[PDB]
């Protein structure tokens, strides 16, 4: 377990060009190719993003590679958020993990919208941060995976992902 398999369950791993929520042409674990609405324009950025001329389709090492590079800029996002910064800051290992699921799921800006959770987390109360985030609308939203890594959250471990 790591984050790369933790995002692979909770976002799903696609290695064909699909729409995504809000119709945009996404491939991947989750990686958003162009709000275009023109599919040879998402190929085109495909094609350059994996460094590879493939056609709209991808293997899962080539979304490997794709996923680090998001990772990264998320860590930079992060690094440059003063809503996020002091918690990641504060956060060990797995706790990060879950955090950038978070940013994977809804992006930054709306991860740094929990305001209150983030801070009882930074505080280190995790039950707290827990029942917090079990009355939101994400938790209501995509329950399964926010249960996934609210457990997280509590538990500074991967036991939400040993039996899935």
């Amino acid at each position: 377990m790591n984050i790369f398999e933790m995002l692979r369950i909770d976002e799903g791993l696609r290695l064909k060009i699909y729409k995504d929520t809000e119709g945009y042409y996404t491939i991947g674990i989750g990686h958003l190719l162009t709000k275009s609405p023109s599919l040879n324009a998402a190929k085109s950025e495909l094609d350059k993003a994996i460094g590879r001329n493939t056609n709209g389709v991808i293997t899962k090492d080539e979304a490997e590679k794709l996923f680090n590079q998001d990772v990264d800029a998320a860590v930079r996002g992060i690094l440059r958020n003063a809503k996020l910064k002091p918690v990641y800051d504060s956060l060990d290992a797995v706790r990060r993990a879950a955090l950038i699921n978070m940013i994977f799921q809804m992006g930054e800006t709306g991860v740094a919208g929990f305001t209150n959770s983030l801070r009882m987390l930074q505080q280190k109360r995790w039950d707290e941060a827990a029942v917090n985030l079990a009355k939101s609308r994400w938790y209501n939203q995509t329950p399964n995976r926010a249960k996934r890594v609210i457990t997280t959250f509590r538990t500074g471990t991967w036991d939400a992902y040993k039996n899935l």
